[PDB]
């Protein structure tokens, strides 16, 4: 429901993210992160399914955040693949790859890949 | 490689894509593959870091396509992260995450990994 | 310290893991899963940094079950790659990767990816 | 297919490893790296599925090298999770999760994550 997702998140790390799901299945808004070579709000771009099912299924969706802002590059981008659960206790548990970019001889190490759950707090 | 992203990539599988590059650091396009719960084109949107480093490394870049569109719904989502190169033959080399909407119960299987090379040939 | 990764532990799906480390860097024991096309024990082999480092930083390891025994076989494997951490409560995080046996046409959708948390309760 | 996984494999990087499969699943041998804080051989043990299927399927397997040997300690250990398929040309497609021992604080960029193909050429 772009309803349920819009609002203000925060992951165990201390980011923020803060999305508005559009009715064409759009999310965008912008991301904090509390760790990493990042230093103020990233745009965050992604898309998620409008249309989930009737059941206590999740609402599948993503987003990509590039690492480069007015005030800082850090030649990476992060994608976030996840679900989103609603309830009184509504969660976004997510997978990620961060990419950073290389030369062709370090792209075997060129990405990190874990998992970062968000907890609502405002829409 | 600046502009050079905005095109019509393909992939191992027969996938096509056509995105649209940004000065800013948008991408936008549409995504059309060739195996799973998926018919026709879908929307990507993405990101790509439009300042890259000056070392021959590649851009940054990630995008999202949600596998719903007004023929199908897959209730899934990918995400590709990987990085382009340019040069005769430029190529974005990515990895991906599908997640499908799950109940919690089957939370635990509901993201495959992969990778794909996109190429303009 | 192979001392410390030896023991029972168990994750948040409720599966089992028996290991012993072995002063050589092995691993060995079985793995008992509360999910998936998998019944009773399972042999796992795996490795581990026997010489960590002093500080605070956890212990790399890796185990392996391929998810046939005698009495079923998934045909598929799982592997774990994570950290120990030791302290009064012991954790093992980690990241895995399941892999099906497919056909070349559906390698694509053959390799699954997640994480668990083990904590330690017996040796 | 069956016996056929023992042997001699080699990936794009120019990594060899050199693996026995036993008939109950066991997979044993060494590995050898091109790239990385590696120097010489290293142990690594696995498993496969030693009852694989009989629609064409590859057979399922992963493996572990921790990255210390005599001469060097990276304090990392690599997994590759993938199937072999044999047949002319018989390759092992795998992907592999890299993960360095860190402190809590740096717990989060942890590991790495790439796929190799390996093949006895
Ligand atoms: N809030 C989060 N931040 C880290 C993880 C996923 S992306 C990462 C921050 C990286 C910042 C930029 C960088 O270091 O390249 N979650
Ligand atoms: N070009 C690619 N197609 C498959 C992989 C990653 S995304 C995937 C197609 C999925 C279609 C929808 C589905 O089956 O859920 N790469
Ligand atoms: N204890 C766990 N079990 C599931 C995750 C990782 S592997 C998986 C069980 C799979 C069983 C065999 C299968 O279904 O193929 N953790
Ligand atoms: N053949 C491969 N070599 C690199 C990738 C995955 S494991 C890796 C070598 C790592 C060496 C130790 C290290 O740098 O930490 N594939």
């Amino acid at each position: 429901a772009e309803a349920g997702i819009t609002g203000t998140w925060y992951n165990q790390l201390g980011s923020t993210f803060i999305v508005t799901a559009g009715a064409d299945g759009a999310l965008t808004g912008t991301y904090e992160s509390a760790v990493g070579n990042a230093e103020s709000r990233y745009v965050l771009t992604g898309r998620y399914d409008s249309a989930p099912a009737t059941d206590g299924s999740g609402t599948a969706l993503g987003w990509t955040v590039a690492w480069k802002n007015n005030y800082r590059n850090a030649h990476s981008a992060t994608t976030w693949s996840g679900q989103y659960v609603g309830g009184a206790e509504a969660r976004i548990n997510t997978q990620w790859l961060l990419t950073s970019g290389t030369t062709e001889a370090n792209a075997w190490k060129s990405t990190l890949v874990g998992h970062d759950t968000f907890t609502k707090v405002k829409p």
